């Protein structure tokens, strides 16, 4: 019904941050805070260590890339940056990863009317 | 010794599969079975927003090179396979223990060397 749909929209678009590790190369990762809302995705350190800030309208996709075990999953976020697709990869435990992938797709899917 | 090394040359083109990690975008690994014989090289991966891994089949006559990329410990080594696919060179990276890796690299290069 209308209450449940509104509540799910609030809940998927509210800002929420997640402690994940960003993967620069095979086994070279840094710990980050990944902040996601309906308006922006931000990546801040807890190789480039300048914060990253992406307008949510420049996001393209967010997919699960590998789930190893309940405690190790990797996902890939794709966005536009000065006219090219870039990919960021992060890993965390599998429940966290699945929550993040669903939240980002729920925001991509909400753009249509 | 010499006769085991000659047995390995004799059997170099026979089918053998290895359980190794394929490295994706120089960032993470997934587990594959890498089947190698003188006929071809196959990579077969061993959940609604899931990046699908398609099986890869390469005719051995499109292989170009197989090179140890680095050896970290006895426990981690990485090799690179290069091949021609629709007119471009493609490169795949795999890692496993050093013993497995050295065995694959030798086997693939015996296969490339036997062209004649």
């Amino acid at each position: 019904g209308a209450m449940a749909t509104v509540q799910d929209m609030l809940s998927s678009h509210h800002y929420k941050s997640f402690k994940v590790s960003m993967i620069h190369r095979l086994r070279f990762t840094t710990d980050v805070q990944l902040g996601i809302s309906g308006d922006k995705v931000e990546i801040d350190p807890v190789i480039k260590q300048k914060p990253i800030s992406i307008d949510s309208d420049l996001l393209c996709a967010c997919d699960l890339a590998e789930e190893k075990s309940p405690s190790h999953a990797i996902f890939k976020l794709t966005y536009l940056s000065n006219h090219d697709y870039k990919h960021l990869y992060f890993e965390s435990d599998a429940a966290t990863v699945n929550e993040i992938v669903l939240k980002v797709n729920y925001i991509l899917e909400s753009r249509a009317s």
